[PDB]
């Protein structure tokens, strides 16, 4: 039940705490939210787009004709969605070329000019031409009368007459003119003609057939004007304008644009697209270099090259593959055919060119024809316009027809030899196929290889079972290990460039071309069936362009987050173990478990609000859009458990709060690290090792998370159904096990933190063995009384130090008794700490037992520590609390009611002269009021022992009082132990007395056995203000011994006869010395009596020397701080390269590689699946057949032969069809209302703005009803879809069938992968054959061509040319093309059942098949895009890393300038003047070349893993340069930081959070930003970032590391092909601009930081006139206007009230804090203005100790002599003088952070001497120091002072301040009450005789002795009185019965009655 309350009390502190910072809280709760907010606005950039439907144009493959197969490639080469269903995917059609100019132009040409009344007559007229050109124009080697000749002749015979002419002439060139001429009207005009048409005069099979050719003209006429002013004929000539304009169109621009509307026509513009070579021609080299070294048209080049010229190579060399493969270069002989064809032209050419110049038939004929007749015949319907623009024969400017053709038909033959069209080579083994293979590659002329691998190289007969492979390389083949990706995307899967490697690589076209090839060689009557291929269409979907940064940042911003919380917690368990605030709680009685109950609980409470405020963000942010709020609740709420055990765990390791600030980070980072091995192992870890890994807590962190993204990324989140089931195929370990994982991890880690704490408490407190669980649970010496009882018992300690080696305790044997007090008293070294240290459990002893009831400590501390209490010598406060809230709180903890600790609270807040603060911080104290307060709360509650030493060292004489009387109040029943110093308690309080001397006993017992032990007598003292005369004067009653002591202002006298002693002080009292007293004898006598030069300097260095001698100072000062704590140095320099080392170590183990198997390509490689077919075009015979042999008989496929086929696919029985019922709402929907052609059923909604969905919805209308199904015995679904619209059915389809994948299998599927459609017809050229020579014949035969020898091989392979480009009938086959190997599996099934619809009628076609196997050629390589991917990856994490590292080492440097500023070692080596430039200037030297030795470390690891962009002759100095100024910028802007922080290891901290966040914030935005190149205003913000974030050094850093990682890249995949690019990435774009800015920076930060180091920075000496100082937070002044001055030669005494302004003096004065309204002068100079000029005319001793705690104690004097003068050779003996003077010889090189603490206080007065300044200010100089020391000091003051230097004392011992002041000022709150010599106060202010007494009956003894009278005190067997001036208390000793004593004044009792009175 204490356990609750002590729970409360300690929360209710931590919160209280908490409720004054409102800054380290906020900061602590927000800092996670701030890592999110670039993608929180990056989301909100970008948003969602949602993508139409898309239709994809079908392929032709080379079995489908030679001219489709080429227009597909050409169309086809982007593969354009269309939106709406092009028109090949209709029930009968293929063609899908329509809206091609070309073929409207046919459309218009069949349709007007042919089938039409008008082409009846035209072959009439050839007929008839051909018969004149026969018959009549032909008459010369033939018979015939006399009228005929090849020219002209005339048959004029017969003649019997003699032998007018012109008009005969005239007439002829008349049937009734010649017979009324007369005789000739009887022989030569019997048959007589006129000039009509004698085309009926010649003797001829037909009569005449003329007179109907000009009369046919006119019939068509309105034909031809018609058809070329038709639309289609204006748009090809308005396309067709920029071809022939003096030759040549722009290249690649609108050349592709004209071919493409000319022969293409695809709609809504055009889709969306989502060497000296040898055995070749001048010609065909020059153009293959030209293209191949023309940076724009190598890619395609490089691509199309090994298919136009590459080569095919078969394996075995057998009849039978012979056959095969001449049976398989059909297209080849086809594509030579061509060839063949436009070589004929450089024959007929010249033929056409003479018979166009010189003709019988046309030079002859139509240059000879005459024009009267031919003018009107023209114009009835221009012999000019074309007997001369057609028909010149000489030069006339005919020719602009053939001039053009053999300069567009010459050059295409000289393109076309280029082509290689012989292919086959073949070998006798894949072994030489493949070195040939290795040699052609390089070339780039390689295709496929082909091997049959079942035939010998004697095979003859074909098997009815062939198989073959085709053997490629892998970066033109689909891989063939796995068959699909990792994770199902939403996407069609279709740029036609890395997802179509069958298609462009060429490995679809090689397998149609063998398959038909095998087909042909064992049928012998193939059906001329060809292929078209066609995808698939899909639905509409919903873009992402965020999940591609997503899933690649998530798992580290996630997991980045709580590292500061890490760090902060971390620290915060160490610097209450180090501060030792652990263990006073622990002394106090608060058991072990309620420490880490309060730590776990406060903890938690505080990231269980940042969890809530980050979920808030993550969902109301739209980063998750599909998940659930509580589940990632939940997650983090696990992580939060798991990480507060792992800092449990950690604290336990170190000791000191900088070295776990400093590791803490590094190792929660580098337990992540294993998740670098999912980039390479991706696939073959399992899910036992990944339990087995898990146990690392962030790594199950990261499991869970990927699950968190990959859930939704496949659309859905992760609701309460689908943990315990992963997303991707076939693996175990879901999210639920990472969830169940962590709490694994909580609880192994917090368990071993307990154990391990027992075990290793390093530094304070006691360990356990390792196997603690067995389960325990004269004489010196006074005689000892056999009375009250024994408490505490020592018995034989020995504390053994290990460096030091001698003894700080060695056998101690003491016991303290029960009702009274001991005091413990000794020299400085003694063990009175190092004793008490151990009676407690800080330290543990070496040997010996302590017994605090009688049980020892070393196995009951639990029960000693119930009734405890103690305070230790130096101050441990909770420095933000209140007095009342300390009294408040450990008056609780004991276990006290809240207002009983009110009273208790109340009653010594008074008791203890702390009231009237009551409100103050414990830090706003003065140094007596926080000793005090520590002593106050040692007595509340209620201990039985009571342990405090040193408890008044700093208290003034007025205080002293009420200590005693809070001392001697609980004396009642307590034991109780002090260690004190002044000797006037040790005496007057303590019941017993106890000395040490080197760590043992010397005496004990009750102080008055002490006295005889050692002497008495008393002690006349003479304070002077000659030695001879007083000699001389005591020589008259010469006793025993004279002059004791004699130090500055002081005497002392020993005397042990009434008259003689009585005389004395008698005769004295009337007759150069002022007061005195005698006394019996002191407690410090006997306790002094057991123990037992440079006055110039003479020439201080100055100037360039001086500078000189300060930077070796401080040089060598740092180097021995930094050689003796080297944990602290490797932790800082050396962790971050480690972890740099171990993330590349990581980063190279890979998985072997292996080899690419086979694979045989069936469409069962994938699982269960739907299928589909469609019997179009029925009734058609031979159809009916192929639709019968893959239904049916063998199936597809080969899954079922006779024999057999693969032994892991076994067939069975199938079900008959079966049309499956649907619901009657269907069925009343479809029936009902009326829908039509074009919209058969509801369409379906999208993924609306508000409504965001993955796949549309799809109500319950979708594409019809449920066609029939079947079950085949391939265990397949196919559903017959015959008389259907397709494309409505599976793009209406798909989402419903996607849905109903998950529900068994939470992964989602693809059920359908492809389906065969009979029929589909396309219209062939209606030319037939040998028609067309004969026509071309007989057209050459008329026109005297004759052809030649080249000819008659070009026209005698017409037949059958004509025959290839076209089939007239053909299947298609429809693919999915997520799947990989889909395409060819189905092109499979195609050709198999293509084989088995043709063989004859008695060959049982189940028998029969082809198989094909894919192999990749044994190359040892990997795809590009793989190995491009791995290593880009695996390269930003190592950039990632090196941030990551160099983020924490400049840090490191805060630490030593932050411990240093505070504690005044700063400003008291400003005060010994450094000028604060060089200071600075030294500390960025040490730096540097500490920084450097990180950064060559970093260095040499890149070298040694031989990493290139990093390591390469061109790299290696940009790398070393970034490193080395990158630190240069970076180091001098920490520096301003030190200037606000405290604590190093916050600073620490939060610097290194910094850091980070700006070095990952700043070179991750720009990389993304520039990634998004679709949107506009991205770039600019991007262009004006990339130049504002240049003035950090962290930007600096971050761009120019993955810069270059990434321009290496891009070189090394160049490397794969082509040539090799150099780097020198030294051009002011890549770095150069950044190492720019780095140097600019590195200098303009060290002027800020030496400009914020500003803001903060007569004959006497020392005048002070009216000053006073404010704090901030109060009202009245701290130091009120006071005004002294102080001569050369002089002490001044300064003392005063505990609180009233001393140390306040001091620090204005020095330049610590800030004067308000005043002056102060020290030599001239005032303090206001110019402070570094009377820093060096003063020493400064501080009140607390301002050193080095880890150099020595003679390293200091050395730093402080170099800091000073004292030149190098001289140096020694001024430090040998201050050492031996002081009095620190015996460790004079110990490590001053060892020191005991009385030796602090000498070491720091040795070093305010250093030098000879004129003026020395002590504060304090002595509180530690015992008897034997404070004389040493006062020695060396009386020395200095004698010389004509002036000092300034403030002290609390009075018994110096009258050894060796000569004024004083009393100074009460504000300013002096009283100044004035010593005896100016002592007069004044009391008579005297101050008679002590120790002993009613004594009360009473002054009744009528001693009127006058007044008591000081009423103590315990010790009590003071004041007796009036009688100089008769000597008279009345003789009166007594005690210890005797009687004095003029001490300056002691005047001190307090001084204060008294106020
Ligand atoms: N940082 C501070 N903020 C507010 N008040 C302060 C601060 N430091 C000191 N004081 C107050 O100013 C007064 C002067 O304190 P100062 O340190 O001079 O006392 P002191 O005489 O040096 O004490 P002691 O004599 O024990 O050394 C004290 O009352 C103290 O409470
Ligand atoms: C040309 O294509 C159009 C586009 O739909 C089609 O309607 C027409 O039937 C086609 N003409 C043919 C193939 O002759
Ligand atoms: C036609 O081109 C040829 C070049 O092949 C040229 O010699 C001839 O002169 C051109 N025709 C005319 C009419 O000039
Ligand atoms: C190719 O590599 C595979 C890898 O195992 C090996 O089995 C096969 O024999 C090799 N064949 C050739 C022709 O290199
Ligand atoms: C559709 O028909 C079903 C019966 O199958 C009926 O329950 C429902 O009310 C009808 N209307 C709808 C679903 O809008
Ligand atoms: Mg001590
Ligand atoms: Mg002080």
């Amino acid at each position: 039940m204490g356990f609750v309350r002590q729970i409360q009390l300690l929360l209710w502190k931590n919160w209280t705490l908490r409720k004054r910072q409102k800054i380290r809280f906020v900061v602590e709760l927000v800092w996670p939210l701030s890592l999110f907010l670039v993608l929180i606005w990056l989301r909100n950039a970008n948003p969602l787009y949602s993508h139409h439907e898309c239709h994809f144009p079908n392929k032709a493959m080379p079995s489908a004709g030679m001219l489709p197969w080429l227009q597909g490639i050409f169309c086809n080469v982007n593969n354009p969605c269309f939106q709406s269903p092009t028109p090949g995917e209709s029930p009968g059609i293929v063609s899908n070329y329509n809206n091609s100019i070309l073929a409207r132009v046919y459309r218009d040409f069949q349709e007007l000019l042919m089938n039409a009344p008008e082409s009846q007559h035209l072959g009439r007229i050839w007929t008839e031409l051909h018969i004149l050109s026969q018959f009549m124009d032909t008459l010369r080697t033939h018979p015939e009368r006399i009228a005929g000749r090849g020219i002209r002749i005339r048959d004029i015979l017969k003649d019997e007459e003699t032998l007018l002419l012109e008009r005969f002439i005239i007439f002829s060139q008349s049937l009734s003119q010649g017979t009324l001429q007369w005789t000739l009207y009887a022989n030569v005009d019997f048959f007589k003609l006129f000039r009509v048409l004698p085309t009926l005069l010649d003797s001829r099979s037909q009569g005449i057939n003329l007179r109907s050719w000009g009369g046919i003209l006119s019939d068509m006429s309105p034909r031809i004007q018609e058809f070329i002013h038709r639309p289609s004929m204006q748009d090809l000539l308005w396309v067709t304008r920029p071809l022939m304009q003096n030759g040549g169109p722009e290249t690649f621009t609108k050349l592709m644009g004209i071919l493409s509307d000319l022969l293409c026509g695809y709609p809504e513009g055009g889709g969306s697209r989502v060497s000296y070579d040898r055995r070749t021609t001048s010609f065909c080299n020059a153009l293959i270099q030209s293209l191949e070294s023309n940076p724009l048209t190598k890619i395609a080049w490089r691509a199309a090259k090994p298919l136009l010229m590459g080569k095919i190579l078969y394996t075995p060399d057998s009849p039978a593959a012979r056959r095969i493969l001449k049976n398989a270069n059909s297209t080849f002989e086809e594509l030579e055919h061509v060839r063949k064809l436009v070589k004929a032209w450089e024959e007929v050419g010249p033929q056409i060119w003479y018979f166009f110049d010189n003709s019988t038939q046309m030079n002859m004929i139509r240059d000879t024809l005459v024009k009267d007749f031919l003018n009107r015949q023209l114009g009835e319907e221009e012999a000019i316009l074309n007997f001369l623009y057609k028909g010149p024969r000489e030069s006339q400017a005919w020719r602009d027809i053939f001039n053009i053709t053999d300069r567009t038909l010459r050059l295409v033959n000289q393109y076309l030899e280029c082509l290689v069209l012989d292919k086959f080579e073949s070998y006798n083994d894949e072994t030489q196929l493949t070195q040939r293979a290795l040699s052609l590659l390089e070339e780039n002329m390689f295709w496929a290889g082909v091997v049959f691998p079942d035939m010998y190289p004697w095979t003859s007969s074909l098997p009815p079972h062939v198989k073959y492979k085709i053997r490629m390389d892998i970066d033109v083949v689909e891989k063939t290990n796995k068959i699909k990706d990792r994770y199902w995307d939403s996407g069609p899967r279709a740029d036609p460039v890395e997802d179509f490697r069958y298609i462009w690589g060429g490995f679809a076209y090689l397998q149609d071309m063998v398959e038909q090839g095998i087909t042909r060689s064992q049928v012998q009557a193939e059906a001329p069936v060809g292929i078209y291929l066609q995808q698939m269409p899909y639905p509409c979907f919903v873009d992402d362009s965020f999940m591609i940064i997503l899933n690649r940042c998530f798992p580290i911003f996630m997991v980045l987050a709580w590292i500061y919380s890490v760090s902060m917690t971390v620290k915060s368990i160490v610097l209450e173990k180090e501060l030792r605030l652990k263990e006073t709680l622990k002394n106090q009685g608060v058991s072990n478990a309620v420490i880490w109950c309060t730590w776990f609980l406060d903890s938690f409470s505080i990231m269980s609000m940042s969890i809530f405020l980050l979920t808030i963000f993550i969902m109301h942010g739209r980063i998750l859009h599909y998940s659930d709020p509580f589940i990632l609740f939940l997650f983090l709420l696990a992580f939060s458990t798991a990480t507060i055990m792992l800092c449990f765990l950690l604290s336990t390791f170190f000791s000191k709060a900088s070295l776990a600030a400093a590791c803490s980070g590094v190792i929660y980072f580098t337990l992540y690290l294993p998740h670098i091995l999912c980039f390479a192992w991706q696939d073959r870890m399992t899910a036992e090792l990944k339990k087995a890994v898990s146990l690392l807590s962030p790594v199950a962190f990261g499991f869970g998370t990927e699950y968190l993204v990959r859930f939704e990324e496949q659309g859905l989140g992760l609701q309460w159904s689908n943990i315990g089931n992963s997303p991707t195929e076939g693996d175990e370990f879901s999210f639920l096990l990472s969830m169940q994982m962590m709490l694994l991890d909580a609880a192994v880690y917090g368990l071993l933190a307990w154990y391990l704490d027992q075990v290793f408490p390093g530094d304070y407190g006691t360990p356990l063995p390792w196997y603690f669980l067995l389960q325990e649970s004269d004489s010196f010496f006074e005689r000892e009384h056999p009375g009250w009882v024994p408490g505490v018992c020592v018995k034989n300690l020995v504390k053994i130090f290990e460096p030091c080696g001698r003894p700080a305790v060695d056998r101690l044997n003491i016991t303290f008794y029960e009702n009274q007090i001991t005091a413990f008293l000794g020299h400085n070294g003694a063990g009175k700490t190092t004793t008490l240290s151990i009676l407690t459990g800080l330290l543990p002893p070496t040997s010996g037992t302590v017994l605090v009831g009688g049980r020892d400590i070393e196995t009951s501390l639990d029960a000693v520590r119930q009734s405890l209490g103690m305070c230790p010598q130096h101050n441990i406060l909770f420095h933000h609390l209140t007095v009342a809230e300390h009294m408040l709180f450990y008056a609780q903890l004991k276990g006290k009611s809240q207002e009983e600790a009110q009273l208790e609270m109340e009653a010594m807040l008074e008791d203890t002269g702390l009231h009237h603060k009551r409100n103050e911080e414990a830090q706003d104290l003065s140094g007596g009021m926080q000793r005090k307060l520590s002593v106050a709360i040692a007595f509340v509650g209620d201990a039985k022992v009571v342990i405090l030493d040193q408890p008044t060292s700093g208290v003034d004489p007025y205080s002293r009082r009420s200590i005693w009387d809070l001392l001697l109040k609980y004396r009642s029943g307590r034991t109780i132990i002090m260690s004190t110093h002044h000797m006037d308690e040790a005496d007057l309080l303590g019941d017993r007395i106890a000395i040490i001397a080197q760590g043992r006993l010397y005496c004990s017992g009750t102080p008055l056995f002490l006295k005889n032990c050692f002497g008495t007598g008393l002690y006349l003292t003479l304070v002077r203000k000659d030695v001879n005369e007083l000699m001389d004067v005591v020589l008259h009653h010469v006793p025993e011994a004279k002059l004791v002591e004699c130090i500055g202002q002081e005497l002392i006298f020993l005397l042990p006869k009434h008259r003689a002693y009585a005389s004395l002080f008698r005769e004295l009292e009337e007759t150069g010395l002022s007061s005195f007293g005698i006394s019996d004898t002191p407690l410090e006598e006997i306790f002094l009596k057991v123990t037992e030069p440079e006055c110039p300097g003479p020439q201080l260095n100055t100037g360039t020397q001086l500078v000189l001698q300060h930077v070796q100072a401080l040089l060598v000062k740092r180097f021995q701080h930094t050689i003796r704590s080297h944990k602290d140095f490797l932790a800082q320099i050396v962790l971050p390269a480690t972890f740099v080392f171990l993330a590349l170590m990581l980063s190279i183990v890979i998985p072997p590689f292996g080899e690419y198997p086979a694979l045989t390509l069936h469409p069962w490689i994938y699982g269960q699946q739907y299928t589909f077919f469609s019997m179009d075009e029925p009734g058609s015979e031979q159809f009916t057949v192929l639709a019968d042999v893959l239904l049916n008989k063998p199936g597809f496929g080969n899954r079922c032969l006779k024999e057999g086929w693969l032994p892991e696919y076994p067939c069975g029985n199938s079900t008959p069809w079966k049309t499956p019922s649907v619901s009657p709402n269907i069925t009343q929907l479809f029936q009902k209302q009326k829908w039509t052609q074009v919209n058969p059923s509801p369409s379906c909604r999208c993924s609306t703005r508000e409504k965001l969905t993955m796949l549309p919805e799809c109500p319950e209308g979708a594409g019809g009803l449920p066609p029939p199904q079947r079950t085949q015995r391939s265990t397949e679904i196919l559903q017959d879809l015959t008389d259907r619209n397709i494309s409505d059915f599976l793009v209406k389809t798909y989402p419903a069938l996607i849905r109903s994948s998950l529900k068994s299998k939470f992964w989602v599927n693809e059920q359908r992968y492809g389906g065969i459609s009979i029929g589909g017809k396309l219209p062939v050229v209606p030319i037939t054959g040998e028609a067309l020579v004969g026509f071309l014949s007989d057209l050459g035969r008329i026109m005297n061509v004759s052809g030649g020898p080249i000819t008659r091989e070009a026209s005698k392979e017409i037949p059958d040319f004509l025959k290839h480009l076209e089939t007239e009938d053909n299947i298609k086959v429809w693919f999915n093309n997520k799947g990989w190997h889909a395409l060819v599996s189905f092109l499979n099934v195609a050709h198999n059942a293509i084989l088995r619809a043709s063989l004859p009628k008695d060959r049982s076609p189940e028998e029969y098949g082809i198989t094909v196997i894919s192999q990749p050629l044994n190359l040892t390589k990997e795809q590009l895009s793989e190995i491009t991917v791995l290593t880009t990856s695996v390269d930003a994490v190592v950039a990632i890393c090196v941030i990551f590292s160099m983020s924490f080492v400049p840090a490191s440097f805060v630490l030593y300038l932050i411990q240093e500023r505070v504690n005044k070692s700063k400003h008291l080596q400003f005060i010994s003047g450094v000028s604060p430039t060089t200071y600075w200037v030294t500390n960025f030297l040490w730096d540097i070349m500490n920084y450097s030795v990180s950064a060559g470390l970093v260095v040499g690891i890149f070298i040694g893993f031989q990493k290139k962009a990093y390591t390469s002759p061109e790299n290696l100095p940009a790398l070393v340069a970034l490193l080395l100024l990158y630190g240069w910028a970076v180091i001098p802007m920490m520096y301003p930081a030190s200037f606000l922080f405290d604590v190093p290891s916050t600073a620490y901290v939060a610097l290194s959070c910094a850091n980070l966040f700006i070095g990952i914030n700043s070179s991750a935005i720009t990389f993304i930003l520039e990634l998004f190149e679709n949107n506009r205003t991205l770039l600019r913000f991007n262009a004006v970032l990339r130049k504002l974030l240049i003035v950090f050094p962290h930007f600096c850093l971050g761009r120019g590391l993955i810069d270059l990682a990434l321009s290496q890249a891009v070189t090394d995949v160049y490397a794969r092909f082509g040539e090799e690019h150099s780097a020198n990435p030294f051009h002011w774009d890549l770095i150069g601009k950044n190492l720019f800015a780095m140097v600019v920076e590195g200098v303009v930060y060290f002027l800020l930081t030496l400009l914020v180091q500003r803001h903060f920075f007569k004959t006497d000496i020392l005048r002070l006139h009216e000053l006073t100082k404010i704090y901030p937070g109060t009202s009245s002044p701290a130091v009120d206007r006071l005004c002294v001055g102080v001569r050369p030669g002089e002490c001044f005494g300064l003392l005063g009230v505990n609180g009233a302004g001393k140390t306040t003096t001091f620090k204005m004065l020095t330049g610590d804090t800030t004067v308000t309204s005043g002056d102060a002068t020290v030599a001239g100079k005032s303090i206001l203005t110019n402070i570094s000029e009377v820093h060096q005319n003063m020493g400064y001793c501080p009140q607390f100790d301002a050193i080095d705690e880890l150099l020595t104690g003679r390293e200091h004097l050395y730093l402080y002599a170099r800091l000073r003068g004292v030149p190098a050779e001289e140096i020694e003996k001024v430090a040998n003088w201050s050492i031996k003077s002081l009095g620190l010889t015996v460790y004079a090189d110990c490590l001053a952070g060892t020191y005991s603490g009385g030796n602090k206080r000498k070491l720091s007065t040795a070093i305010a001497l250093i030098g000879c300044p004129p003026l020395v200010l002590l504060d304090q100089p002595t509180t530690g120091m015992d008897p034997q020391a404070r004389r040493m000091l006062w020695n060396v003051i009386v020395s200095i002072i004698r010389e004509g230097r002036a000092v300034v004392l403030t002290s609390h011992s009075m018994e110096e301040c009258e050894a060796l002041c000569t004024r004083l000022a009393i100074m009460v709150k504000g300013a002096f009450r009283c100044m004035g010599t010593i005896q100016h106060l002592k007069s004044k202010f009391g008579d005297g005789y101050i008679v002590t007494m120790k002993i009613n009956p004594v009360e009473q003894f002054f009744q009528g002795n001693f009127p006058g009278s007044v008591q000081r005190e009423r103590h315990y067997n010790m009590l003071q009185f004041q007796v009036s001036s009688s100089s008769l208390a000597r008279i009345f000793q003789l009166l007594l019965s005690e210890e005797y004593s009687v004095t003029q004044t001490t300056l002691d009792q005047v001190f307090v009655n001084f204060a008294k009175q106020q």
